[PDB]
């Protein structure tokens, strides 16, 4: 049983071909979900679907360095509804991670903090329920 928020531990941190998968349910009225390769108090990829931003849905990425936000990328290609099972795939290459939700391409994400090792957790949080979370080498 998974419950969230939920650290999913990286021994090795995390390195090309390495596949996450996720899946689980978002639940009724969602408001946000956030997945987070961390680096101690460092966030190296922040993922961030937000149903209602300014009656909006938009998902928001991001590197948290220093207790300091960067520029955020944003895409309006929102693949979750309330309410509905998902599966968010992050495969990790040598120059950016790529998220794919339910087996359709959603984003690329360069990497901003290059010691990829160094990721040690991934943290799940957020307005779901959570089945499995793995990872895998492909
Ligand atoms: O980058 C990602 C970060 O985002 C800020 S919100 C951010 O605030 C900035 C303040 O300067 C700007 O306002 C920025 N913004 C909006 C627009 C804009 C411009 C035009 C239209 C339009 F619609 C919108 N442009 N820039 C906002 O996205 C969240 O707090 C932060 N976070 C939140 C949490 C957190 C929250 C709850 C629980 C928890 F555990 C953690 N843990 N990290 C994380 O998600
Ligand atoms: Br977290």
């Amino acid at each position: 049983p998974l419950t969230v928020p939920y650290d999913m531990p990286l021994p090795g941190g995390v390195m090309p071909r390495m596949l996450i998968t996720i899946i689980g349910t978002v639940k009724p009225n969602a408001n946000s979900i956030t997945l987070n390769f961390k680096k101690g108090n460092d966030i190296a990829f922040h993922f961030n679907p937000r149903f209602n931003e300014n009656n909006r849905r938009v998902i928001v990425c991001n590197t948290k360095q220093d207790n300091n936000w960067g520029r955020e990328e944003r895409q309006s290609a929102f693949p979750f509804e309330s309410g509905k099972p998902f599966k968010i795939q992050v495969l990790v290459e040598a120059d950016h991670f790529k998220v794919a939700v339910n087996d359709v391409h959603l984003l690329q994400y360069n990497h901003r903090m290059k010691n990829l090792r160094e990721i040690s957790q991934l943290g799940i949080i957020g307005d779901i329920t959570l089945t499995s979370a793995s990872h895998a080498m492909i």
